[PDB]
């Protein structure tokens, strides 16, 4: 029930408001929490450890002392340490060196800990564990760009810092500002979603294991270079989003979250609930107060240090189901729902321009809807019904049996207040034990005959031809945003793998063969260079913030999808080999229609048998529910748009 979640997430922001001086102040704690040298040369400290008997600082800049300098022991479980200015106006803990907290258990144990509010980890050669490294920096960073324009409608580029290179190692933050965002600048994206940025230990859990919560990774360079990349992609208008991981926790304690003060609660639950079986993984306490002070200032954080336009938040379900559309009845978590209305209500409240988008596979309704109606209050889900229809497709049918209407059906099956996010294949598509639409659609051959010194066979041409007609199709009937992951959009070859043990440490395919489109002797480049034209079209018309379309036909038997969106004609022909050639087509207004894009031509990898200077014509003749109708000429597996000039 709604009412009931409202009623709760106002009495829980209320209590914020009396206890803490509302969200604003509440979500500053980074700002005392953690390490911290004063301005008169002190060193400020604090942490919440409630099952710690003692509470220390050492490292580097006390020779490894574990016990000289004891936090004080205060209420509600917290812990502050002042260290006072050395006589010698030096600086205490210089910039660069080692430090850990020390907790003292009641078992008498002594615990080596890594701050929760970490700003920067570095792993040292071939060592074990992160060391925890003071980021006292002699020049800060400063911002010279502003947010860009609220974009009409977010296209959005999926990607990964780390394998942004064709070389098989961990790639830098400043080699993609320099190469990669141009790149994404000149494909027509309007915004950037940063995958792997919160620290994660292990490279191949893709950015999903998280170990310091508030460290821009260091893998890729350091803090200052991160804020460096999102500056220059605003100044190129572009939006970033952070990936933010807040589902789960990686089970470190040396270097992790886990065990902070030796009990297996603090930031988290304690007993089997508190532990994710399938991931092995803490999972937080999202009804505790200080928990709710830890993500909801993490989530400040990365917006007013590395100043990212919103958040994509990973792993919703978990959040809502952990516990346990067959999701109807379920009873859901309302602690974690509630963090995340704070969290969505934080988010808007400092800038009603911020975008989130929930990463939920139930389709729970509501998650995207108000705050005040007792919704989740994401402005976005991603629409994960659709990678599927696809697989299934390519995988269980024959062309000839591909059924137009329930393409249409899954593409189209959408509750009307909810923006969502369309996009025809996932990052874990691209992985190891997976098959992306490229590989989908031409198998070995990929391998082959992606050469234009090689013939241009049938299963390459179909490839080619299905590769952009899905994504098309995705893009203009899928829903109010389009998501295209790292390589796809130009059909990267082979797939994407992490170094680990399955490999031994293997960076192989831990890049991204950028040069494949800019090889003139390859066909990627006819992949890419639809791509590029299919974003600058709809940037022009703008049909991922128009209504939903109007779809005058979803023919089975010649295998044609058509339909109208923000006052464009969309044509679809799937036949595996039929073309026709005065094919009516229903249309709102009468007038002349001109092929504003045509997947045909050659610049696509197409056939080149259109010639766009032919004007179409609707007259006044009624077809499939339409008031009028043009004559059009659709070759088999070839999209047009075609635009109405009067
Ligand atoms: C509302 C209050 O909740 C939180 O405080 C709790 C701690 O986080 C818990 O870990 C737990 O720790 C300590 C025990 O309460 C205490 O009896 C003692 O045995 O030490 C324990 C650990 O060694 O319990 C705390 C109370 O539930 C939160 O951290 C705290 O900030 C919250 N306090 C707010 C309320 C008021 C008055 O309305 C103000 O005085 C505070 O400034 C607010 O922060």
């Amino acid at each position: 029930d709604f009412q009931r979640r409202y009623k709760q997430f106002s009495q829980i922001l209320k209590n914020i408001g009396e206890n803490e001086g509302g969200i604003d102040k509440f979500s500053r704690g980074y700002e005392s929490f953690g390490v911290h040298r004063c301005a008169d040369g002190g060193l400020y400290c604090k942490e919440w450890a409630p099952g710690a008997e003692g509470v220390f600082l050492t490292g580097d800049f006390n020779g490894w002392n574990p016990f000289s300098y004891p936090y004080k022991k205060l209420d509600y479980g917290k812990w502050e340490l002042y260290i006072p200015p050395k006589q010698n106006k030096s600086v205490l803990v210089p910039h660069g060196s080692k430090l850990k907290v020390v907790i003292t258990s009641k078992s008498g144990e002594i615990l080596y800990r890594i701050s929760p509010w970490a700003k920067y980890v570095v792993r040292e050669g071939d060592n074990v564990n992160y060391d925890w490294i003071h980021w006292d920096p002699e020049h800060s960073y400063e911002f010279k760009h502003s947010r860009p324009k609220k974009p009409r409608s977010l296209r959005i580029y999926e990607s990964h810092v780390g394998i942004s290179s064709h070389e098989g190692k961990v790639a830098s933050y400043k080699h993609f500002t320099c190469n990669v965002l141009p790149r994404i600048k000149g494909l027509g994206y309007n915004c950037i979603q940063l995958m792997a940025i919160m620290e994660h230990a292990y490279y191949a859990s893709f950015g999903y294991q998280i170990t310091s919560f508030f460290a821009a990774s260091s893998r890729y360079g350091s803090p200052e270079e991160l804020q460096e990349l999102v500056d220059t992609a605003h100044s190129m208008g572009i939006i970033v989003l952070l990936d933010v991981v807040h589902s789960h926790a990686s089970k470190n304690s040396a270097d992790g979250l886990n065990m902070f003060d030796g009990t297996d609660s603090c930031y988290f639950h304690s007993g089997p609930r508190g532990t994710h079986d399938l991931w092995d993984s803490r999972l937080f306490a999202y009804s505790s107060w200080e928990v709710l002070r830890f993500l909801l200032s993490n989530i400040r954080w990365w917006l007013e240090e590395y100043r990212f336009d919103g958040f994509r938040f990973d792993g919703v379900t978990s959040m809502l189901y952990h516990h346990h559309s067959e999701y109807f009845g379920l009873q859901v978590d309302e602690d974690a729902l509630t963090y995340l209305m704070l969290a969505n209500h934080l988010v808007h409240t400092l800038c009603p321009d911020s975008i989130t988008i929930a990463e939920d596979v139930s389709g729970m309704p509501a998650l995207c809807s108000p705050i005040s109606q007792g919704g989740g209050g994401f402005d976005y889900r991603l629409a994960m019904a659709i990678p599927d229809k696809w697989i299934q497709l390519l995988k269980e049918f024959k062309d000839e049996d591909w059924n137009m209407g329930d393409i249409v059906y899954t593409l189209t099956n959408r509750r009307y207040l909810e923006k969502c996010i369309a996009y025809a294949e996932s990052h874990d598509q691209a992985l190891v034990g997976d098959k992306s639409l490229a590989f989908w659609l031409m198998d070995a051959e990929m391998y082959t005959n992606m050469s234009v010194l090689t013939p241009f066979t049938p299963v390459i041409d179909r490839g080619i031809q299905l590769h952009k007609m899905i994504r098309l199709i995705t893009h203009g009937l899928g829903g109010e945003g389009y998501l295209n992951f790292m390589g796809n959009e130009f059909g990267h070859p082979e797939w994407l793998d992490f170094p680990r043990k399955g490999n031994n440490e293997s960076y192989h395919y831990a890049r991204r063969q950028f040069h494949l489109t800019d090889d003139d002797l390859l066909r990627y480049k006819f992949l890419n260079n639809f791509d590029r034209d299919m974003n600058r079209l709809e940037e022009r018309y703008g049909w991922l913030a128009a209504p939903q379309a109007y779809v005058s036909e979803k023919h089975e038997g010649n295998k044609i999808i058509a339909f109208e969106r923000a006052g464009l004609l969309f044509i679809f022909n799937f036949h595996p080999s039929k073309s026709y050639t005065d094919y009516r087509v229903g249309t709102a207004l009468p007038g002349k229609f001109k092929i504003v894009l045509d997947s045909d031509a050659a610049e696509y990898g197409g056939h080149q048998r259109l010639d766009h200077s032919t004007d179409f014509f609707s007259e006044a003749f009624e077809h499939n529910g339409r008031p009028y109708s043009l004559l059009v000429y659709i070759p088999s597996r070839v999209a047009l748009i075609l635009q109405n000039v009067d």
